[PDB]
């Protein structure tokens, strides 16, 4: 109910919204029809139109005017963006050359730099390039300031849960917002992307940038814009709001442009129809500019032009029904489209049965276009699981492809041509980002980077403290001139023990076995030396990783390879080794086959024992440094010991085999040498954080020893290739990533075929970030670099994904 009995007089575009049933005049009242009366006649004025003209110079001020072309103009802060143009012989911003801004110019009464950000729907970041022609305000943006050759977003890739992750800095598992769909079983509330429940506050979690801005004293303008209200309006408000008192005036504004995706959605990303659209927000980015030049904060302001997402070329015909493969069709419910989420229909329903769905949805067709999983199995990089809004079963949808639950919900319910969605280390999927302004550095390229990472920086510039999120703070300041943000490395929680030899092997009853009791001054000083860490500085290149929680472990120095051996999971947290381009791959002697080692400095009661494995006949084990790796038939003795043996699914050792095996040699000699370091991770409660031990759902049987729902590596080199990894003066270059354990290699269609044909192929979809191993092991890695700090921060950000170039 809105009386809409008051009035708009003096209050367009308030900024502080009205309580119910006094009308609104925000910029959002339109949308939920509760404007004033009088709304329309004095806040979206658009008479004579947007532009000034020669006849209109220096008239008489006439309120009915969309935007004024008077003397006073200028004080009241209303001017047509392009008045000093027409009537004071002013050049365009756009045809002005660039000149590097040093420093804030501002009007005296500034307090900051202002922050205006420019978001853009659907804006691909091949539009960029692509489009470079029609887009000449934006093209100057991006070639004076700083610009990424593209920003990846957050998974899903639609509208909402993108926006709120750019005014968060949050994965949308953490802010709550996971679709543009969603239902939450514990409210038994939907949130619908049109009308009401939408806006209920219980929705949104984490902290965005408005109210982080406000709450530290910071004015912010309005996110948000109805539909109805044309961008030139957009505009010419935030340029007035520019012009309040100092003590009215907001910091930070934003403006929402809902093209290019409206228009992508109907044509294609591509389509012919596309070119308007991008000449529009062009000439709408050319009017902030111009607007500012006139109020001379064109070199004062902070603008970031942004998109939430790409576009993809998407139709009806490539549509997949479950109706095809489940018989069960109408006991579920499907979140459809661009991704798939199942759950019951109903929850009286004791038939239903998540593993029998997953089952009749794996690998049924040869070019089957979706890939079902339960949730916990998704790769980690997508960090889509820890929220009770995302269903058990997703489906994982192929680029251009749709899914849907019956061929009804498609013709009954072509128009579309593009849609977005997918797997956001998709190419069509990415979108952009530029940062022009003061704060920002000149003429400058960075690298891709992802959208979690803005809120920090859009913090920094305006001098915010941010809410804890999941950017990392000092990661992008490669991007500004001034207004870095200087963190220091997180201080190591537990210390290391260093054990020597305190055991006899008769100690050991641990049902392993080795054929080694086949044994010299010149080679047996030479062996203690390597056991006391003789060859460490080979092995453990950037310092050894701190370990971030209490926890009770030892280092473990071997000719090959070191290691940080937990007593409490009885296997190491990492194992580190250096290959160089001339390493030379072994097999494991016929003798040692099934050879495990006791380890003399480890006791019986803190190691893993083979009868275990016997025992467990769904479980075997594999080695985190490879024996067929190592440097001398002596020194392969090292990589049996039983402090270095994990936990494996026979499966998943078919997957480790091949990449210890086959694919860290073709590394070395394609990066000239590579570090790797390899563990275990435990992630049962899938929240993307190490587990402690009272979480772990699965021990080998009959023991303590815990079973991993993940295997990582880390694969470091000199990002100049002519050095070698164990001998690099600069940069570093890296990949990862996090494999999960499983019993059955169901995930890989292909996986009957020789492991040449599909591990790597896993591999790349498992594809990580260090700092999201980081998060799920509490250990901070690259200690000691001679890199800068922010540097190290930028590369363990970096995702290597294995796309073709954008
Ligand atoms: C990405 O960044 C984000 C932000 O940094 C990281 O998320 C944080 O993770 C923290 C550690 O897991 C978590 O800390 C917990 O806080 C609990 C109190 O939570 C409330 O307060 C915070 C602060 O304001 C608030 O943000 C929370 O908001 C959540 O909840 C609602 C919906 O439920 C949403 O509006 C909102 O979106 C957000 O949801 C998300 O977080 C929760 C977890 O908090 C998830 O479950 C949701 O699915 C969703 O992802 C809350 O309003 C506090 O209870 C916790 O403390 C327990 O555990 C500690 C261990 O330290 C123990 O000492 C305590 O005793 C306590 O245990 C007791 O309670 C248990 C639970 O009831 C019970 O089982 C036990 O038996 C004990 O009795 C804990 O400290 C923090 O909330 C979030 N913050 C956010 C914004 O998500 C995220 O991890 C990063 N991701 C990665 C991959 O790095
Ligand atoms: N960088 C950046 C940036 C810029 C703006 C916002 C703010 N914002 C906006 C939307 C939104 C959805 C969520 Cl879950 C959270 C934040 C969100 C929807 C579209 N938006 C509209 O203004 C149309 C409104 C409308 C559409 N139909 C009726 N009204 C903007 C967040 C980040
Ligand atoms: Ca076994
Ligand atoms: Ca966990
Ligand atoms: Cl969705
Ligand atoms: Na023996
Ligand atoms: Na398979
Ligand atoms: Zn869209």
């Amino acid at each position: 109910w809105t009386a809409t009995s008051g009035s708009c007089k003096g209050r367009c575009f308030e900024l502080q919204e009205v309580g119910p049933p006094d009308c609104r005049c925000d910029n959002l009242c339109k949308s939920y029809s509760s404007c004033c009366h009088d709304f329309d006649e004095l806040c979206l004025k658009t008479a004579r139109g947007w532009e000034c003209t020669k006849d209109r110079c220096g008239e008489v001020r006439n309120e009915e005017n969309a935007c004024h072309c008077s003397e006073d103009c200028l004080s009241r802060g209303d001017c047509c963006t392009n008045y000093q143009v027409v009537c004071k012989g002013e050049s365009h911003w756009v045809d002005d050359d660039c000149e590097e801004i040093k420093v804030p110019e501002c009007p005296a009464g500034f307090v900051r730099p202002p922050l205006i950000i420019f978001s853009v729907d659907g804006f691909r970041a091949s539009y960029m390039k692509k489009g470079s022609k029609v887009m000449p305000n934006i093209e100057k943006l991006r070639s004076c300031g700083t610009h990424a050759p593209y920003m990846r977003p957050v998974y899903p890739t639609k509208t909402f849960p993108n926006l709120y992750t750019l005014a968060t800095g949050l994965y949308p598992e953490s802010h709550g917002i996971v679709g543009n769909s969603m239902y939450d079983p514990v409210f038994d509330a939907s949130f619908h992307l049109r009308g009401r429940e939408k806006f209920n506050h219980r929705w949104w979690g984490g902290q965005p940038l408005w109210i982080t801005a406000t709450k530290q004293g910071v004015r912010a303008g309005t996110f948000f814009w109805s539909v109805s209200i044309p961008h030139e309006r957009r505009i010419l408000t935030i340029l007035q709001w520019l012009s309040l008192p100092d003590n009215e005036r907001p910091s930070v504004y934003a403006f929402y442009s809902e093209q290019p995706d409206f228009s992508g959605h109907k044509y294609g990303p591509f389509g012919p129809e596309m070119t308007n659209p991008l000449r529009e927000i062009d000439k709408t980015v050319g009017q902030l500019m111009d607007g500012l030049k006139q109020l001379r904060l064109h070199r004062c302001v902070n603008v970031i032009f942004v998109g939430d997402h790409g576009m993809e070329d998407v139709t009806c015909d490539r549509t997949e029904f479950l109706s095809n493969y489940l018989t069960n069709v109408d006991d579920i419910t499907l979140v459809p489209g661009t991704l798939g989420r199942i759950r019951a229909k109903s929850i009286n329903n004791s038939k239903y049965d998540p593993k029998t769905i997953i089952a009749a949805l794996t690998c049924k067709k040869p070019d089957q276009h979706f890939k079902p999983y339960m949730k916990q199995h998704l790769p980690k990089r997508l960090h889509y699981a820890n929220n009770r809004r995302i269903e058990d079963i997703h489906l994982l949808v192929d680029r251009r492809w749709h899914v849907a639950r019956k061929p009804l919900d498609v013709y009954k319910k072509c128009f579309f041509q593009g849609d977005h969605g997918f797997d956001n280390k998709v190419n069509s999927m990415q979108t952009v980002f530029v940062g022009y302004g003061p704060t920002f550095k000149y003429r400058t390229k960075v690298p891709p980077f992802e959208n979690i990472e803005l809120y920090n920086v859009m913090c920094d510039l305006l001098g915010l403290k941010p809410a804890p999120n999941n950017g990392t703070h000092g990661s992008l300041n490669h991007l500004l001139r001034t207004n870095t943000f200087r963190p220091t490395m997180p201080d190591e929680v537990s210390r290391p023990n260093y054990p020597g030899i305190m055991y006899l092997q008769s100690e050991f009853d641990l049902g392993c076995t080795c054929d080694d009791k086949v044994e010299n001054k010149l080679e047996e000083l030479n062996k203690r030396l390597h056991t006391k860490g003789s060859t460490k500085e080979r092995h453990l290149l950037y310092g050894r990783p701190a370990v971030l929680y209490r926890t009770s472990y030892d280092i473990l120095y071997h000719t090959d390879f070191e290691s940080g051996y937990s007593e409490i999971f009885l296997m190491p947290l990492w194992t580190s080794y250096t290959i160089s381009k001339q390493a030379e791959v072994s097999s494991i002697p016929e003798h040692l086959t099934n050879c495990v080692r006791p380890d003399v400095r480890v006791s019986p009661g803190f190691s893993q024992n083979c009868l275990a494995y016997k025992n467990d006949k769904q479980m075997s084990y594999g080695f985190l440094f490879p024996p067929y790796l190592s440097s001398s038939p002596e020194a392969k003795y090292d990589a049996f010991l039983v402090t270095n043996m994990v936990p494996m699914y026979p499966a998943f050792k078919r997957v480790w085999a091949y990449f210890q095996r086959v694919l860290v040699k073709k590394y070395a000699s394609e990066r000239n040498g590579v570090n790797v370091i390899s563990g275990p991770i435990f992630d049962y409660n899938y929240d993307g954080l190490r587990d402690t031990e009272d979480e772990i759902k699965q021990y080998v049987e009959g023991s303590s020893i815990p079973v991993p729902t993940h295997y990582y590596s880390i694969i470091t080199s000199c990002l100049d290739f002519t050095q070698p990894a164990d001998k690099c003066d600069g940069p570093l270059s890296v990949s990862s990533f996090i494999l999960p354990h499983r019993p059955d290699n169901d995930e890989s269609c292909n996986s009957s075929e020789d492991e040449s044909k599909w591990v790597e192929e896993l591999m790349k979809m498992h594809t990580a970030r260090v700092r999201d191993i980081e998060h799920l092991t509490g250990l901070d890695f690259y200690r000691k670099t001679s890199r800068s700090y922010s540097e190290i921060l930028t590369l363990k950000t970096y995702l290597h994904t294995y796309e073709s170039e954008i």
